[PDB]
């Protein structure tokens, strides 16, 4: 069947969100200050997805050379904080990918999935530490 010709418009593709007012600038304000989905990196002041933020701070962050992947949560950490992180094993362990989603905020494994993200970052009683919400 046909898919409408403006679908992608007036759509935030992170939260799903439709509005008139998101408009090709209204949406970069709803990036910018109230998507629900998307964080501030405090360390680069650009606007990353929550969920591919440990990635963001390890892979593509301006500041990622200060940055090193704990191996048991799978998190960036300050690389000088690193090894009493690793000696403390304070963190919560990590699974696979496929198994299950990984909050960097709040820290908790669950359901994989984009629908699971959703449900988690913007649901009633999800995610504790998304200071959007
Ligand atoms: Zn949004
Ligand atoms: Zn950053
Ligand atoms: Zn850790
Ligand atoms: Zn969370």
């Amino acid at each position: 069947p046909h898919m409408d010709e403006h679908y992608l418009d007036n759509l935030c593709i992170f939260c799903g969100e439709r509005s008139e007012e998101f408009t090709e600038e209204g949406l970069d304000l709803h990036y910018w200050k109230h998507c629900l989905m998307l964080t501030r990196c405090d360390h680069c002041k650009q606007v990353v997805e929550i969920s591919s933020l440990t990635e963001h701070l390890l892979t593509e962050c301006d500041k990622k050379d200060g940055f090193g992947k704990c191996y048991r949560c799978s998190e960036a950490v300050f690389k000088e904080e690193l090894p009493r992180h690793i000696k403390h094993k304070d963190c919560n362990p990590a699974k696979p990918e496929k198994l299950a989603n990984r909050c960097p905020l709040c820290h908790e494994n669950f359901s994989p999935g984009e629908e699971a993200w959703k449900a988690h970052l913007m649901g009633p009683a999800g995610c504790t530490m998304n200071l959007r919400k």
